[PDB]
């Protein structure tokens, strides 16, 4: 494909270092390029085929295809002898929840708030561009040595670029065109199936208010029903949180699709005008 | 791919007999099976790549995979010599539209009747199965000798069915799926956009009842902004038309996407029951 290396042994390119994390698709490895010693975590992913390889090429579209400073970016990708090796570029702090384990507590509403603008950041470039991420979570919002953050995972990614310029390309006069379609209201254009990101960015933060997410302590069996069932999830301790905490997380944790507010709208709150990472560079310093 | 035949010249089973059609994409023809003698529709297109046959792979996977009376099916393919053939089911009467021409009039309202409970079925069985036509129109309605029809072109449709079990595949706890993907109310599974069709088969209803649709008049530059601009179409010569003919349209052609009626419900209306051909059993004898 565009951006897949066939033929060449991607370890005469990138040496392990070590193991990182554990993925359940395969194992993920410290890498270092042989030449230019910049680090990268390296999946390497079994396949069967190469039928398989179809996979996996939405995660390597959208790192290829994105260019944001907080979004991994893919330095590299190779098939060789039945696997796939991606190589996204490192973030030397660690997962935002593997940092809790280390620590053993939560982050704090100041943590909270650079987390969060920086992820909204993000996702609003991504809604931008037709991506959703659809697996937004604390273990897949990633801390640099800098004390920024970049969000990464892409493995279940929607793009729907392709597809749109599929729908909208048409020929001849189109007397029978839905009025919809004409206005460019298609479900591709509009923001329903995007907001699915918004809803699990509320439940980050909640998990990275009390380390672990709402129903976390009921059967795994539970928790969709219980989704279905219950009001949105809100803070245990509320009297520890602002105001803005609270009130941002009504906006995200919405049931109703369209009374929940868009990235757009979000980027507007108090809760997220913040620009100092200080919190975080003190967060990681601690954790080192 | 599943249903493409490598390697085989198909004119060494398949005759061509004359040209049919002109579809801007190539030349259509009356092919003869050398054997069986069975007539077919084939569509030669030529293709300067093979990566342009994944262009095509839509058309031929929803004509393999559907099985209904009313939608025509796919008999044979062919990638030979940078052409993809396609060989579709014969039908015998021509285009709805062609037949208007022929007889340089419209249908009546008993024809239309029997073309719009036919060309439901269709669509329901569709719409059921994940599918979008995308262009419906009184020229991809065929008729059968025995005077029913066929519903053909399939170029533009979508099938949301491998993107659904896409979207649909998780795993590990999903603490943090939105309410809506846990009730499966994605936009893939919600009816909106099916209805797309609904609204087209309106103005396919009225361009049968008056030979050609609304706007047909007009600069095709202005067809567009007129279906924003404008109520929903009606019939010009209201009077000579049923009330069940002007109620159905009414749920047809209506901007409110949510007002307008599914395919499911409009099944039940009292202006699709019927269960005869005779009028076109007419029709198509008196176009012969």
């Amino acid at each position: 494909y565009e951006h897949v290396t066939r033929d060449l042994n991607p370890e005469d390119f990138w040496e392990i270092i070590g193991e990182l994390g554990d993925g359940a698709f395969g194992k993920v490895y410290k890498a270092q390029n042989k030449e230019t010693s910049v680090l990268a975590a390296a999946k390497v992913i079994d396949t069967k085929s190469e039928e398989e390889l179809e996979d996996y090429m939405v995660e390597i579209d959208i790192l290829a295809s994105c260019d944001h400073p907080n979004i991994v970016k893919l330095l590299d990708a190779f098939y060789y002898e039945n696997n796939l090796w991606i190589l996204i570029e490192f973030c030397a702090g660690g997962a935002v929840d593997a940092v809790m384990l280390e620590l053993e507590r939560p982050l704090t509403e100041s943590q909270i708030q650079v987390v969060c603008k920086q992820t909204l950041d993000a996702l609003n470039y991504l809604h931008d561009n037709k991506i959703i991420h659809r697996d937004l979570k604390a273990g897949n919002i990633l801390f640099t040595l800098d004390g920024d953050i970049k969000l990464a995972d892409f493995g279940v990614s929607a793009k729907n670029t392709r597809t749109i310029q599929r729908r909208d390309s048409f020929i001849g006069t189109p007397y029978w065109m839905a009025p919809e379609v004409v206005m460019c209201e298609t479900s591709k254009d509009r923001p329903y199936d995007y907001k699915a990101d918004v809803w699990s960015l509320g439940i980050t933060l909640i998990e990275m208010a009390e380390i672990e997410p709402p129903h976390h302590e009921l059967n795994p069996m539970r928790v969709l029903l219980k989704i279905a069932k219950s009001e949105p999830p809100t803070l245990a301790q509320p009297s520890r949180w602002s105001s803005n905490f609270k009130d941002f997380l009504k906006k995200c944790l919405e049931k109703n699709v369209d009374a929940r507010w868009t990235t757009s709208q979000l980027l507007q709150h108090p809760f997220v005008t913040v620009d100092s990472n200080k919190p975080i560079r003190e967060l990681i310093a601690e954790a080192k």
